[PDB]
């Protein structure tokens, strides 16, 4: 009952040139059929850039918006990202519980997904996200979210997300490669790893989409 | 200082291009700053931005609520700058190091950073709000100029400025549909947001005149 991402490899393609993105995603499509957008390239290239994507790659789109505005607000912002085709959206959970229901509503309503943020990857994310984590967690179970991101830098708080939203919720995960984090260590509580940098920055992003894969093929 | 004509800004989260022009049309003459968010933004595009400054010359802030690693915050913010924005709204919640790669950037192209401590929205409550004050002192620490904070609860607006002294500038939203008032905020703030209060009612410029008349003796 949780999209089927193939590979367990989710492309974050925040590549800023139209072109580049492009390439890049379709060399490495015969590995990864999900990429997640964010805001670096459709801020450069526009919102039909999923459109596009939908049209060149047989692939879904999570929306990565990191959604945290006031409810009136997150309402407009999922409106606009599913209208322009996004499967899914990704919606940070600490601006608190009328926030997140903003997102559910709209996703409930036009048929797609919400993704809750609980704790980030990166080292800011130890200052005020890590101590609510648990908390932004428990309420996400409450509110009926059924899929998360937590953070691969740090495996024992991946654990303990894990846990809190049982193995019936799906969890992906970033901060795989470029910011350290292990794929098979990852994969041992997320359902998919989300790889940027490592993939589109190398000088063969097919060859390290299929090393990754190559190095967790008894966990596919 | 930016220099807010009427201590007034406006909130344009209309979604379609030609209500959005036609409604900061109508209130051009009272305002000379607007704030552009994702509603818009995402609607109409990031060219959305220069059309507002070409046709009105005001300043634009970019509501962008800026909530994401440092490397992924340098791109948003050099994206947006690009788009012509003066300003972008970044959340403090996500770390130092996030709020830092946003400054760098503004730095870079000439803009500024405004640090979002508390919303003004209910859930605000549940975590933001106890970490607001931590959250006003590292903008303090990392050189911030620029603040925004919640309309919706004077009392911790007025501690926001406590905390970031009377050189800072502070601007807040929450005035209007979301229950802050206009005079009671600006006595913490520099300048109001106001959005739907302007730009949802019958007569936007008769809904802006309003305001800044029950304000008058502020400016
Ligand atoms: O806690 C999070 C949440 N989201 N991302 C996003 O995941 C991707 C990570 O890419 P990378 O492999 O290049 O680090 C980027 O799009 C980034 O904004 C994180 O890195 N950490
Ligand atoms: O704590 C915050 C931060 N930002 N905004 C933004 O300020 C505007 C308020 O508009 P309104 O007057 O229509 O409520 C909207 O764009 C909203 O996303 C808030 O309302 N509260
Ligand atoms: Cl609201
Ligand atoms: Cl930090
Ligand atoms: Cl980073
Ligand atoms: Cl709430
Ligand atoms: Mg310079
Ligand atoms: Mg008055």
């Amino acid at each position: 009952d949780v999209m089927d991402v193939m590979n367990r490899l989710i492309l974050a393609m925040d590549l800023m040139n139209r072109d580049d993105a492009l390439r890049v995603t379709g060399e490495v499509r015969e590995y990864i059929d999900t990429v997640k957008i964010g805001y670096p390239l459709v801020l450069s290239e526009g919102m039909d850039i999923i459109a596009e994507f939908r049209k060149r790659f047989g692939c879904r789109i999570i929306a990565d918006f990191k959604v945290a505005d006031i409810p009136e607000t997150n309402e407009k912002i999922c409106r606009a990202t599913f209208k322009a085709g996004a499967d899914a959206i990704i919606v940070h959970g600490f601006p608190g519980a009328d926030s997140v229901r903003a997102c559910l509503n709209v996703a409930e309503e036009m048929g797609r997904e919400v993704f809750l943020l609980t704790e980030m990857s990166h080292p800011g994310a130890e200052m005020f996200i890590q101590g609510a984590a648990d908390e932004i967690a428990r309420m996400g179970v409450d509110l009926g979210v059924k899929n998360y991101v937590g953070p691969s830098t740090r495996p024992e708080r991946l654990s303990r997300l894990r846990e809190i939203i049982g193995q019936d919720s799906f969890l992906i995960s970033p901060g795989v490669g470029a910011q350290g984090g292990d794929p098979g260590e990852t994969l041992r509580f997320a359902d998919a790893i989300i790889v940027g940098r490592s993939i589109y920055l190398a000088d063969n992003p097919a060859a390290a989409a299929a090393g990754i894969i190559e190095s967790i093929k008894d966990l596919l």
